[PDB]
């Protein structure tokens, strides 16, 4: 019996949840949490892929405008580093995962290992977020890796 | 703040010998294993098999009267003699199994890939860094060696 679980992912719209885009499997390995995606409908390329603090994917208000998945808050960051440094650096947000790789047909199938995370309990009650932009694992030149807008989200557990 | 790091140059692998230079891959020690950061151009968009092979050569090899590209690098690095391809997150297979190399739509590869099973540069030196035509499902099923198929670019580490 592997320590494994799934998370439903939905489109993040200004008014709430859009279509189900599929799932992501989260599995404990000898090397940390393996995120095996099973998603469809995404823009080909590499997308910011992070655990955000709050167990919500609902939109929020910012400067009078509807902001998709804003209720998830920022990146999971129990060490209070206040810095986005990616999946391989202990000095930044614990919620920083490797970029989500999206195939030419808009599907995501390629597994990504986040070695800093060791058990399922560490992802429960957080939002699994997929951004429009990519992620260079830095706050420079763009904040939070350049992920920009939130466009897909799933509350884990 | 600092970790061991080294660079490997990558060349197209043709039947005749080395092809165009395609750029480099940086191999860096992290607290989580070796990180491979590509700086590559001229690759088919998509995900490619990406492995360390036994021998310090990217040279063509002869097989059945034909020059097979990078065949001189031998098989996948397998010090424990597992004889099986199970990918970068499973200790029961080839130690040389790395995550699939991700190639952008524009033919460049930039997305860094971590191989947690490798800890130090000493483990990768004097072996070949191989880039396959096909992808890698980290299994000998349905196809052998992850379905990597032919070798199309290669670099000798160190
Ligand atoms: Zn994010
Ligand atoms: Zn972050
Ligand atoms: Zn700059
Ligand atoms: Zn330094
Ligand atoms: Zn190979
Ligand atoms: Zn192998
Ligand atoms: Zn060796």
């Amino acid at each position: 019996d592997k320590a494994s679980m799934t998370v439903k992912i939905n489109e993040s719209l200004p008014q709430g949840n859009g279509k189900a885009l599929g799932t992501v499997t989260v599995t404990e390995t000898a090397y940390g949490l393996l995120f095996t995606p099973h998603l469809t409908g995404l823009a080909p390329g590499i997308h910011g892929f992070h655990l955000h603090e709050k167990p919500s994917c609902a939109p929020g208000m910012k400067d009078g405008k509807a902001v998709p998945a804003l209720a998830a808050g920022g990146h999971l960051d129990p060490n209070k580093t206040g810095v986005h440094l990616g999946p391989y650096n202990d000095k930044g947000h614990l919620g920083d995962l490797p970029g989500l790789v999206v195939n030419a047909d808009g599907t995501a199938t390629y597994p990504v290992l986040a070695p800093r995370l060791k058990s399922l309990s560490e992802v429960k009650q957080h939002a699994l977020m997929i951004h429009a932009g990519g992620d260079n694992y830095s706050d420079h030149p763009m904040p939070l890796g350049g992920g920009g807008a939130r466009m897909a989200c799933g509350v884990i557990e």
